């Protein structure tokens, strides 16, 4: 099976499985490994990687996308003595992830989010993007092989293809979406579309 | 199956079935959907997904080859209304493409055209590079990582390896391939292993 | 089956399989193809693809990992006429390779190391990195998005995220890992992590 439990390790004493909403369709050459929650009317392409093996969840919110060949996995976030690892470990409110991704959020083809992160509702993440060890707020840009690292990425920006932000100072002063922004519209479009992709692929299985 | 039609949606009333010469080897851990045209000797190899499920053909001409982790999609080139996006379509040769890959093309591993986008014939797309939005000429190299987003790259050029080419004027001024550039053979000789490698898979299903 | 022979063409006259000691995992989503020794508590991750098809051995040392999307595969090593092309193969301890991975190394998700190439003991290579051409050497890290091509990368070196390394001035003057740098213990505890996924995932079995 393509959706399975996460193994029995000194990080982790009880194997879980994925817990996905009956709307969600998740494609038979996607895997799904361990504590991951997949919301609503989510869709998961082929070759995509969504792996919960080193502790606490990834969620992934309702109307989001994770399209082809896209990797999810997090840092350790529980050490063998049973300690949290609080750097490896985000909060959003009020709960612990390994990886949160919001609502609304397109994760494009190639891309990879890899905890601790987070990225915030409405948010496009460009095809071939990475985000890792950063918060990325509501309705941002990633464009195409753009790179977050360590930072926090405030609302409404967006980073021009091929940048790597790996300082505040940087992602602090990044140019803000406006309609007239080429990328503006796009996430809304693509979350639009894979919604009713999602669908009709489940009207095939 | 691996070898799918795409599913019925607003902007896709009618599914279709991908259409594949005989003498093309698919690996049986590539995934092919929807409204594809597959030439002869083509090689599809493992995590490779080509993905046709927003309307419009995505078209592999003979004696090309995907390779592993390649990623082809498109976006919607027919929005519900039934009305065509002729932003997202390309016409090549007097038909219209979602992704139009030519003759003795190699698309190298990890790499990703995304439509709309055309690649001429005799074209090397290489490892992790990234196209969208953009017509890439005839003879042309796109080294290691590089990109063309947005823009038409005239025949016989080549893109350094790294470089992300987002505004006309850039692709305008890229240098030359010359018989001494170190790819100037690469697609080539790529072209030649690869349609017998093909052949020679096709022998062991 | 995910673990096959490579086929028989004018550059291979005998198929071989894969050697795979008994401790590594395989995950059922990953691909292994002809000519590849694995060694002791390996673990490859789903949608890996390791494929050595075009002649001469593709090694990966005991201890080491093989995540999610990382490809490995190598240019041609003999052509047609049974001529060894010794631009494509590497030497390590006097024997040859088309891609050497020495022992403890991470290769991080969706990265890629493409032959001719050898990377030595203990060396991390980031989410999304590359290499090519390239001899990496013990105890260097790759951050994400970092490339290393044509060149050889010496001992107990670090390439910054994004920067992409193909002349062997640049090369030479890369910074030193010390102990204070944010990536210094990163390898170590991904090799502790993942031996002990590959035990728990091989229980599952
Ligand atoms: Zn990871
Ligand atoms: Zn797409
Ligand atoms: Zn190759």
């Amino acid at each position: 099976s393509n959706i399975r439990e996460n193994p029995v390790t000194p990080n982790n004493p009880e194997p879980s499985a994925p817990v996905i909403d009956p709307t969600a369709y998740i494609d038979p050459q996607a895997s799904v490994i361990g504590e991951v929650t997949i919301g609503a009317n989510v869709m998961v392409s082929p070759m995509a990687s969504i792996r919960s093996d080193e502790g606490m969840p990834i969620f992934v919110g309702d109307r989001s996308n994770v399209q082809d060949g896209v990797v999810l996995h997090a840092l350790e976030t529980i050490n063998e003595e049973g300690e949290p690892i609080e750097d490896n470990i985000v909060e959003v409110d009020g709960k612990e992830y390994a990886v949160y991704i919001g609502n609304n959020v397109s994760l494009a083809h190639q891309s990879q989010v890899h905890g601790p992160a987070a990225v915030g509702d409405d948010t496009f993440i460009g095809m071939q993007a990475f985000v890792f060890k950063s918060k990325v707020g509501n309705n941002c840009v990633l464009e195409p092989r753009s790179a977050a690292i360590g930072v926090t990425i405030p609302d409404g920006r967006y980073i021009p293809a091929g940048m790597v932000v790996t300082s505040q100072a940087e992602a602090d002063k990044l140019p803000e979406v406006t309609d007239d922004y080429a990328y503006s519209h796009t996430n809304e479009a693509v979350v639009y579309v894979n919604v009713h992709l999602a669908e009709g692929y489940k009207e095939t299985s």
